[PDB]
């Protein structure tokens, strides 16, 4: 058991609310969009929580992290290159970055290749997977990646 803090950044509209509701799964909470949820994995389990916030929070942010998950879509070019401002803002300021490529399913709007995303976690040096929320698609294996690349850390 273990509890970590996991960040969800990227551009307005690529899907990073939905990934953390799918996350919770199915009042008195002091602030909105903070999700909770404790994983089982390897037969072990882990505590995440996921932030969807993206000021003394806004300035802390890229720093208090124990992962980061930059979100693109798929079908929107501008949202894959403000990918790449992110990981150097996170520069700038030994933590599992995952780069994210939602919108999966709309394979036919498809703006942004398999092969743009993997050359672009090559050159952040980070982890890649394309998923998908509303095919519920991806979504548990990426937190369940996170988990385990987190574990590598401490081990
Ligand atoms: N087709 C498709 N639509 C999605 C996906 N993820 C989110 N959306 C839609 O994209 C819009 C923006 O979603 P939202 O979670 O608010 O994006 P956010 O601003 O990054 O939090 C919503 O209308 C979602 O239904 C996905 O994986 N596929
Ligand atoms: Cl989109
Ligand atoms: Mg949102």
């Amino acid at each position: 058991m273990a509890l970590y803090r996991v960040v969800l950044l990227g551009d307005p509209g690529v899907g990073k609310t939905s990934l953390a509701s799918l996350f919770a799964g199915k009042h008195e909470q002091l602030g909105e969009d903070v999700y909770e949820r404790t994983l089982t994995v390897d037969g072990e389990d882990t505590t995440l929580v996921v932030v969807d916030t993206w000021s003394w929070s806004q300035e802390s942010c890229l720093q208090g992290g124990s992962a980061y998950v930059i979100v693109y879509s798929i079908a929107d070019r501008g949202s894959f290159e403000s990918a790449s401002e992110l990981r150097i803002q996170l520069r700038r300021t030994h933590v599992p970055i995952i780069l994210v490529g939602n919108k999966a399913d709309l394979a036919r709007c498809r703006e942004v290749s398999v092969e743009e995303g993997r050359a672009c976690a090559v050159v952040f040096d980070c982890k890649f997977i394309e998923t998908s929320a509303t095919l519920q698609h991806n979504v548990a294996e990426l937190f369940e990646g996170v988990v385990r690349q987190l574990r590598l850390r401490r081990r």
